[PDB]
């Protein structure tokens, strides 16, 4: 018929987003000649203030609703015990972090910024350059991670030690706003971004909730549950199913319209599949990390227009560290998302000591390795523990680097063989405290390397988060070895009460992936693969 | 570690670009006052004009360097037979094309747009809805598909009669000047964007080398080859990854720097992957569709930056319908890339007759099935055919139809067990001419269908393009029936010269995906797998 244009997705409000005010300066209205509507000149000083604070923000403060849903736990009579034991730290994680002496998480994350410059917004300077300053100002700043690699050729890296590039997309609107969104996107969850590439014949309900069954099961606890889980049905592309998965799980579509209108977009968020994919999240047993209901915080699903040949899926998760900030510049000023200042008032009343019926198995960690193995083998996987001593740091760069000596003919370094390695990278020691934040690395990204160390001696012990693959409970039985599961993501609250000591041992070219050796007292474990081919979570 | 903002991408050339001037209409330098500086004013009309002539073009044209790189098959002495074959068909193809009577494909595809407003650029209007006319005015008046669903619900759907919307993206840059990327993008080379998710473990030369010649399988024939690859190593989140490797496979960043500078940006374009790579697409025996040497025309890889816990990966082509144009507005005018006016000084010197050896086997299709499965029977895969006699067209939403009418106890429809089934959707038919192009689609889409169908006696010889999984063999070999494969991609010289005569017969509220019934004579086609077992691609 005739042309009627109607969006790809519709314009989208944010009703319940509080913006409080940074400053009415850097801000005027000029009337310009020619034809042209009033136009908002805003200073590039803006940009670098806004995203500074935005930042400092997102990394030591959390949504109000994000914590009243750790908070739900408690009262939920369906919830584990290790629900809740795992949503208590996350509490006591965000308490610690708001006098933002220490992050949230030990990764700061990637810098994501999405602005939307109106057409009648001028601003005198480069916008990415203003935003990439306010960014490396405030990780300069505070106790964050320089956390990106840029490459000096196909396989050679550098850590460019400042935490940028920043990804930044600035796209063009209309009006008199220059509107954004700020991501602090951790790396973990990040990878459990996935897309898979369906058809039309995944498109009815027996068959797309077969596939969604096994497909959300993929995230596994990788990615420091409990989630907000997000699930594109369709889309016009790959790249454009990514984008709108992304905005998803940052709920930046809560306000889309839930019923296809024909006229304002032809994209809509499905409240029906969102609380099917939620029971399946609170059926699939993982729950919070060790086993329980709660995989999901909750769910978006969004279903887009598809080219006929084509049905893109997108699924992923905003993890523990839920960092995302809305924001915007008028002629009232530099306004940002006000985030949660007093998250004490959602900590339960009650003592820690009462969430967990049997108390914690101590491990003197500062024994001969064949005696801690004998004493860690006489308990079964789920078993909590309680690790005091010293432990060996190392992820992906030192493990990678290893390898290559291995392949060498080189001996793997002795350190590996008499201590516990625990998978982690911190971020920056502030003054006068005895570690930052330093919470564990995801587990599965290391399994290629087990059986291979395993066979020289090394990592016998291994101590990090998430799940593994078989090939790693067929090594610890092989070799008669250890994976200790850590609870991810408080990672302030483990610099605060565990870590008593750090130092650089080794490979100190690599930043946070350097190798260290840290003094821990007390620190939380669960025997999740055993040395007989036991793994917790092929049990329930 | 002082303040250095580099990009993450660098702004990029396009040297080997031509463009070609529309009009110096629209188009006004004025000067507005206050602080701010000359201004182009550009009239909504530019840009409806400049996405109605992109497309346009885009959907009968191509680059040259595009037909260069099928002319050179043909000198090649290591390409084989069918590789020069197929070349062939679409060199053919687009010599027809070139008239604007028939798209080079039936699939006309998705319209992307990508447009770049610089800041001193103002358009008083709507530009995404003016983008949309010019998409909406071109597709009307041209033999193009209306393509495009939009849902009514989860699993309702509805085409838009239009081929919108449009995945329109505009960036706010700045300057004088509005920049633009368009493409059409057929579904199923989209459907070939895979994001892989990748950790720092496979990027050494081994593991990287053992991933890529994994994984570069995955396109099979089912695009439609030979491709433009394009590998996307890193990345700033899944959605840069995805978007990069996009512009990559329309070589949107064939000027990139080829070293890290640290200093324009910190992306680069890896030549010495691309040859690494490019060797494994001639080794991998899949060839132009047939077997061969032309899995891939050419071949570009991006290294990103990364995250220190993350690679995501991307893989993906452009398909034979290699269709994507830029553009600008300046204070010179509207421009668009010029693409090959006279395509057909590409095509060899050469008699068709000339090229196979063995001559086609000719098919009577209007016998009784088993008449025709019996003389199918009589020849092993490979067997060139040509075919003649009446065929049922249908594809993905008509088999998902008559999969709901089995479950229901609803027989299977007869004409679907009284002759072949061509997986395919028409374009529109041009006046006076007896078809639109009307090609092949993608085949392994309706492997869901064929034991299921088979099992009520149709489906026995299906037609369509690409291979298909193991689980078709067994089907095929359960039940006596065939899979005959065709040349995708030249569905303008099936329209020319094997479609004799189009009727919709059932399902025409479907639109393009009603089922079709049409006249066929001297269909090309290849037997891939048999009533035995035998598959032409489980036998290189
Ligand atoms: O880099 C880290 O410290 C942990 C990352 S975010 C992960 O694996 O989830
Ligand atoms: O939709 C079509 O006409 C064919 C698509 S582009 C495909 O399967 O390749
Ligand atoms: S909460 Fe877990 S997944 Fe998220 S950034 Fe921290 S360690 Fe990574
Ligand atoms: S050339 Fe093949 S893959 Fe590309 S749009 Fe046409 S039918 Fe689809």
């Amino acid at each position: 018929a005739e042309f009627n244009f109607v969006p790809l997705v519709s314009k989208v409000s944010h009703k319940e987003t509080k913006y409080r005010l940074l400053t009415k300066d850097y801000v005027s209205v000029v009337q310009p000649g020619a034809g042209l509507p009033e136009m908002l000149r805003v200073d590039p000083a803006a940009l670098t203030l806004l995203s500074s604070t935005a930042f400092d923000d997102v990394e030591h403060l959390l949504r109000s609703s994000h914590l009243m849903s750790l908070r739900k736990i408690f009262d939920d009579p369906e919830a584990s015990d290790n629900d809740k034991f795992v949503a208590l730290q996350l509490l006591k994680n965000a308490n610690i972090s708001s006098a933002r002496l220490l992050p949230g998480c030990q990764d700061t994350g990637t810098a994501i910024i999405a602005g939307y410059r109106g057409d009648q917004v001028f601003v005198p300077g480069n916008d990415e350059e203003a935003l990439s300053r306010g960014v490396y100002d405030i990780f300069q700043k505070r106790n964050f991670r320089y956390s990106q690699n840029v490459p000096l050729s196909m396989y050679d890296e550098k850590n460019t030690g400042t935490n940028l590039p920043a990804q930044i997309d600035l796209y063009a609107s209309k009006g008199m706003e220059y509107s954004f969104m700020f991501v602090a996107k951790g790396g973990g969850s990040a990878n459990k971004s996935f897309l898979l590439q369906e058809t039309k014949s995944v498109l009815n309900p027996k068959s797309l909730r077969n596939f969604l069954k096994e497909k959300l099961a993929m995230f596994g606890t990788s990615a420091c549950p409990p989630y907000h889980v997000a699930v594109v049905i369709g889309g016009t592309s790959a790249e454009m199913t990514m984008k709108v998965l992304k905005y998803a799980s940052c709920h930046y579509y809560d306000d889309l319209i839930t019923k296809p209108d024909m006229k304002t977009g032809y994209t809509f968020r499905d409240l029906e599949l969102e609380e099917e994919v939620l029971k399946v999240c609170q059926n699939i047993g993982m729950g919070a990390q060790f086993g329980g209901k709660y995989y999901a915080h909750d769910v978006r699903v969004i279903r887009m227009p598809r080219h006929g040949a084509s049905c893109p899926i997108g699924i992923g998760v905003s993890c523990s560290a839920d960092r995302q900030a809305l924001g915007k510049i008028n002629k009232d000023g530099v306004w940002l998302e006000e985030l949660e200042m007093e998250p004490s008032q959602y900590l339960p009343d009650l003592k820690e000591d009462e969430l967990l019926k049997t108390p914690a198995v101590m491990v003197n960690l500062n024994r001969p390795m064949p005696e801690v193995l004998q004493e860690l083998s006489k308990h079964p996987v789920r078993t909590r523990l309680s690790l005091t001593g010293t432990i060996i740091v190392a992820r992906d760069s030192a493990h990678a680097r290893m390898r290559e000596m291995l392949e060498a003919g080189k001996p793997l370094p002795q350190y590996m063989k008499e201590h516990p390695v625990y998978y982690a990278g911190p971020a920056k020691q502030p003054d006068g405290l005895p570690s930052g934040s330093f919470g564990p690395t995801t587990a599965g990204r290391m399994d290629p390397f087990v059986d291979l160390f395993q066979s020289h001696g090394g990592s016998m012990v291994m101590l990090a988060k998430g799940n593994r693959s078989k090939q790693v409970t067929k090594a610890c039985h092989k070799y008669g070895g250890f994976y200790l599961g850590s609870i991810g993501g408080p990672a302030a609250v483990l610099a605060q009460n565990a870590i008593k000591k750090v130092e650089c041992l080794d490979m100190k070219d690599l930043g946070m992936e350097a190798v260290w050796r840290i003094e821990v007292e007390n620190f939380p474990a669960f025997i999740v693969v055993d040395d007989k081919g036991n793994d917790f979570f092929e049990q329930l």
